[PDB]
């Protein structure tokens, strides 16, 4: 018994037999179904690593050759004497495609192919992953044409503490808490900023303070380095036709460089592995202007457009956020920043579902995160049934180092 | 942590455990491997079934284990013992179906689920009966646009013989006429409805608003056709607040939101006749109804009058129309003074029913990617809860069309 799937737009039907090659597991069980949640020996790591080495000599179409059994029997050799082993250059390559590929709550899939892969496993101390993370950021954002990219740090060893960045991005702005409740800047960052002040960073104190990036070699305390400003491309938000909004002084960063999550590969792991493609619009306009545990912006909109506020039937909620998000993709295209709004995104996701029906025989995707955060059913992956499982590679959640 | 599913509210920070979820009966379609929670779609049994719902009565009331609760589960047992089925007391059919509302992950309305008027029609016993019970419970829940939630039960399925249906899905739908150029007049997700009307001697209209007749199924019968009068069917025009033109669209749509093809399941008895209605939340007619690309579709006709670019997504114009025409909806029903709740006023009640259940029932069986609205989804406060679906008893189940 496979999953049907249904598209409810179209009437038609597809059927899911990628998810039979699910070895691992999503937090629901036939007596309840936990979805929404946003949170969840040798030969076990051998046979993750016989796996990988499979799928990988079957992408080059090599699979059987002498090559191909050469290199079962290298990592064999490997795990037996020392319980771990590694990867070739090109075997990483294709794994971290593939993780991106597996990525169920990613939207923008279809540009898997194209990934820019930082070998930085010749890593050893926070100053390198500095620089390596400039050279990330400086060729990921190349003026403004973004490009997608990874940058892979030292896998995670038996023996030692893991390398890692202790930032969730390689750009995000200070929360400053205040004794009085209340946050200056991004409330989501408030942690991380407290973190950096005490290992001796000075504040500032504005709204879009950029923060530094915390760096840790293994066992050792983190280090501070901030980004030379010049690095950090941003885009000050105006509205096409509202002038006030300009005053607002509301700006973004151009780069979403994910910096906390697990990179898995055939059983390895590695603990800093930060990666970056291009905005979708909504991810700023709606949720980290809008959210009301985030910079919280929808009344002083409403109030600039002069809407009724006081009740929630002259939908002022919802004006306020489509002019706010129009206001985000009009300031990129206007600064020439790569950005996709969300109905493009969408419509680039359902022809990434039937590339990958074709060639795999299902697509993971989590439904609540493929559809975005305002005019769900306006996009076509509203009405697309979906079924959500891990497949390996895999980026994955892991503890906070602190 | 305790050994129950972890819920987290995002937004505000706080934890909860559901402890109601292991009161499951039923299996959802998810297994370890695989979540399928976006998808849209006997003897001792029956005893077991029964047993529990009746301890479920008895402790509603709080008198768990006396003796008339051990009475009632002898009166239960012997009655299957000699009939293969048994009935429910009117108390009870009272409290079940209450409890299948309550029950309903699908919905957001929930916060109501104490009020709900419930017609006991099991004494029904022609599809004409039918029509009779169904007019008195238009114009009971309408009440001329004050709308009063309300269910309307009619005899159980019972052993060999035939089923009560009503073979519409909605008691208040509208035709969809399939064009000779292929594409739909009135309503699409009602064409088969509509077709099997005409096939039962219903003589067509041919609008896009036309009311469609009713066809009910008494036992062992053929469906018979039956039109509502007119006046018991209330319709709001829409018009918008300032676009002065949205008027001049002529669209409406009904004030009654009765569904008509779910069955009620209390203690193992199945009511496959049993239509409720509360009233409409408003993306159900702005977002849905009138704006899904399969329904009646709008969209682009209305940004097209507000002048936006619909050559490029990049203008935001689906999502611009959108809003007009939601902000449509709300301001004429107001207008009309037809009940109606927002989608903000909704989800914010259903925060507090989650809460209310929480105390109540250690939990709250809810479907997320029904119970987020289809626009603005997390500009409402439901968007950053958590939530755990499972299937609880009595429910509203769906159940295969009678042909
Ligand atoms: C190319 C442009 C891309 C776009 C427009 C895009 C879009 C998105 C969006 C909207 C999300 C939901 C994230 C959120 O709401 O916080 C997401 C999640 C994610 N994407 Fe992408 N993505 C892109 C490229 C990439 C790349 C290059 C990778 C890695 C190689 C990646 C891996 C992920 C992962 C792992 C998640 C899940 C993050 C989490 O669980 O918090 N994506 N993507
Ligand atoms: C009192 C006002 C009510 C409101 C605002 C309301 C709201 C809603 C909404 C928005 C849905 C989603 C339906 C869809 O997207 O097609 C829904 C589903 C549902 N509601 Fe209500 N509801 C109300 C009253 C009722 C009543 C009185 C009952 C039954 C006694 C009921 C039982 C249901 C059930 C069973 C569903 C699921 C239907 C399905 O799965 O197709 N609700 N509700
Ligand atoms: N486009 C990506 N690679 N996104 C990953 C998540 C970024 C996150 N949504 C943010 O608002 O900053
Ligand atoms: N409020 C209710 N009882 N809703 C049931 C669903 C009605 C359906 N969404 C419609 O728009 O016609
Ligand atoms: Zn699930």
């Amino acid at each position: 018994k496979f999953p049907r799937v249904k598209n409810w737009e179209l009437g038609s039907i597809t059927y899911d037999t990628l998810c039979a090659q699910s070895q691992q597991d999503g937090p629901c069980t036939p007596r309840r179904c936990l979805g929404s949640l946003v949170l969840p020996p040798a030969e076990q790591l051998l046979s993750q690593a016989r796996d990988f080495i499979n799928q990988y000599y079957s992408s080059i179409k090599r699979s059987g050759s002498q090559a191909h059994e050469e290199r079962l029997q290298e990592v064999e050799a490997e795990v037996a004497s020392t319980g771990t082993y590694h990867l070739r250059e090109s075997e990483l390559v294709f794994g971290a495609k593939q993780a991106w590929r597996n990525a169920p709550r990613c939207v923008g899939r279809i540009q898997w192919g194209k990934l820019q892969v930082f070998d930085a496993r010749d890593c050893s101390s926070a100053q390198e992953m500095f620089t390596y993370i400039c050279n990330h950021i400086k060729y990921a954002t190349n003026r403004g044409n973004l490009r997608s990219a990874i940058t892979v740090f030292p896998q995670r060893a038996p023996g030692r503490g893991d390398f890692r960045i202790w930032n969730s991005q390689l750009v995000r702005y200070a929360g400053y808490r205040q004794q009085d409740g209340s946050v200056r800047g991004d409330p989501a960052n408030v942690e991380i900023t407290e973190l950096c002040i005490q290992h001796g960073w000075t504040p500032g104190n504005g709204r879009f303070d950029v923060l530094p990036l915390l760096l840790q070699a293994p066992d050792e305390a983190p280090e501070l380095f901030v980004l030379p400003p010049e690095l950090v491309l941003e885009v000050p938000l105006e509205h096409p036709t509202l002038e006030w909004f300009a005053a607002l002084g509301l700006r973004w960063y151009a780069l979403p460089a994910v910096s906390n999550m697990l990179l898995e590969i055939g059983g390895l792991e590695f603990s800093a592995a930060p990666f970056s493609g291009w905005y979708m619009s909504t991810e700023i306009g709606t949720r980290n202007l809008c959210d009301p545990h985030r910079y919280n912006i929808l009344e002083d909109v409403a109030v600039c457009m002069d809407l009724d506020t006081r009740t929630t039937s002259s939908l002022w909620k919802d004006k306020a956020a489509v002019e706010i998000n129009l206001a985000v993709l009009h300031s990129f295209q206007l600064a020439k920043v790569t950005i996709v709004d969300h109905h493009a995104a969408t419509v680039s996701f359902m022809k990434h579902l039937d590339n990958e029906q074709k060639a795999r025989g299902g697509c993971p995707a989590d439904w609540a995160w493929i559809v975005p955060p305002i005019s769900g059913s306006l996009t076509p992956v509203f009405h697309q049934e979906m079924v959500n499982y891990i497949l390996s590679p895999a980026f994955r959640y892991q503890p906070d180092p602190w």
